[PDB]
């Protein structure tokens, strides 16, 4: 098992014959007009302290990322991998403070470049294919999303070796890129400060499930560029290793995002409210049906926005305050949005517990809401034990994984207890009982 560089005669023809959806486009190809401003914005942006790493989960461990990060995007977007939800701090699309927008403002103007550079790429590519599908190529490099990465090797001393093909030391392990859109292409801007060379960046390349034939390692410099098309991020897996300097990414990415943005999320809450009797936003929630389609429904999005929304926001101790407030109305009104929803499980307790109600009926409620209320305490459990990891406990003060919303027994502002297993128990047992 070994890998190829320029240095070898073969590595141009491998990168032609087993890796032709990747393509560079060295620091030359960009304007230097360009390459100050993206650079300032990256400095600009580790200044002001807008880079942390990521406490990130993966088979079954919690994890720090070795890199620092930030997403950028899209208003009321987010990005989800290894469990963990970032959120955009917001780029001008057309529809807080001066410094740190004046960096997002340039990101942007890098996507609108780099999704140019995509879609020339992308219509080569297809044309090379011949010895309506221009939509399909234009939103394959629709960008929504940058995740910005820092690393510096000496200040974060601590990185694997390349188990396969000796790369040596990896600022990032082999992966995939997950939650992308089907066959939509990567663009990474790569910023360096200053067998394959050990103090100069490189990405690497292999095909998933393959050992035997050899990796590329490509050489990256100050302001070189790379674009994974079409389905290579399926078909291969790559790592960054890592140089000697410091060195910042910009991957641009087309997030799928169906199920990833704020208006997604307020949508199905105010389908779940639709259950509600809503004249006065007060404590006695009402319920138009019972029905059992509908309040399972009702309980998946609680859950839906308890754990994919408030919860995984919370984690990362709201430490984009420090970028903007963008995030700050938005989690309160869907912390206000679930809260209502507690209250509709309570009340749909309180149906369960009516003298006069069928157990037919009773046992149709159950078993429609039964699988949620389970998945609601696994995962209520699951969150405080990640959130009080000593691993979670070493961070700062400001990067603290809180476990919000959170409430004691005694608590009478919220109509149910955290943990559920005492009502969870009960429900199972009326179930079962012939
Ligand atoms: C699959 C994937 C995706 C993103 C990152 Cl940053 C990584 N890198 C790590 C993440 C958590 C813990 C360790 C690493 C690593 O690179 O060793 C990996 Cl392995
Ligand atoms: O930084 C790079 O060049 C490569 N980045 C990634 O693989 C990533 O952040 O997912
Ligand atoms: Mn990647």
């Amino acid at each position: 098992g070994s890998h190829m560089t320029p240095k070898d005669d073969e590595f141009y023809q491998q990168w032609q014959l087993k890796y032709p959806k990747l393509i560079l486009r060295e620091a030359s190809s960009v304007s230097e007009e360009l390459h100050k401003e993206v650079q300032e914005a990256f400095l600009t942006l580790h200044k002001h302290g807008c880079l942390f790493r990521d406490l990130v989960r993966i088979q079954g461990k919690d994890l720090l990322t070795p890199v620092s990060r930030i997403l950028i995007g899209n208003p009321g977007c987010t990005y989800k991998y290894l469990n963990t939800r970032l959120f955009t701090v917001p780029w001008p699309v057309k529809g807080t403070e001066a410094e740190i927008a004046a960096a997002c403002e340039t990101f942007l103007k890098l996507n609108d470049y780099l999704q140019i550079e995509t879609i020339q790429a992308l219509e080569e590519l297809a044309a090379k294919e011949k010895a309506q599908d221009e939509v399909d190529i234009k939103s394959r490099a629709a960008y929504n999303v940058t995740l910005l990465n820092f690393m510096d090797p000496q200040k974060m001393p601590y990185l694997k070796e390349e188990p396969y093909f000796g790369m040596g030391k990896m600022a990032v392990s082999w992966h995939h890129d997950e939650n992308l859109v089907d066959r939509s292409a990567v663009a990474v801007y790569s910023y360096s400060c200053e067998g394959r060379d050990p103090d100069i960046w490189h990405v690497g390349f292999k095909i998933s499930w393959d050992i035997e034939t050899p990796g590329l390692a490509i050489p990256l410099h100050q302001g070189d560029c790379y674009f994974m098309l079409d389905d290579l991020n399926a078909t291969h897996q790559h790592c960054v290793l890592a140089g000697s300097q410091p060195r910042f990414s910009s991957t641009h990415r087309v997030a799928e995002c169906s199920t990833g943005t704020l208006d997604y999320i307020l949508q199905r809450c105010q389908l779940a409210l639709q259950n509600v009797c809503d004249d006065v936003d007060n404590d006695d929630v009402s319920l138009k049906s019972f029905e059992p389609a509908v309040l399972k429904q009702g309980e998946e999005i609680h859950n839906e926005v308890e754990f994919e929304w408030l919860r995984q926001f919370w984690f990362q101790g709201n430490r984009y305050r420090k970028c903007t407030d963008w995030w700050c109305q938005p989690m309160a009104q869907l912390e206000a949005l679930w809260k209502k929803m507690e209250g509709v499980t309570n009340a749909v307790l309180h149906e369960v517990k009516r003298e006069g109600l069928p157990v037919e009926q009773r046992n149709e409620i159950l078993t429609a809401i039964l699988a949620s209320l389970t998945a609601r305490q696994n995962l209520r459990r699951e969150w405080h034990a990640r959130c009080q990891s000593r691993i979670a406990r070493t961070l700062p003060a400001d990067q603290k994984p809180e476990c919000r919303p959170y409430w004691e027994k005694d608590d009478a502002s919220m109509p149910l207890p955290f943990d559920l297993t005492d009502i969870v128990s009960e429900l199972r047992g009326q179930l079962l009982e012939a």
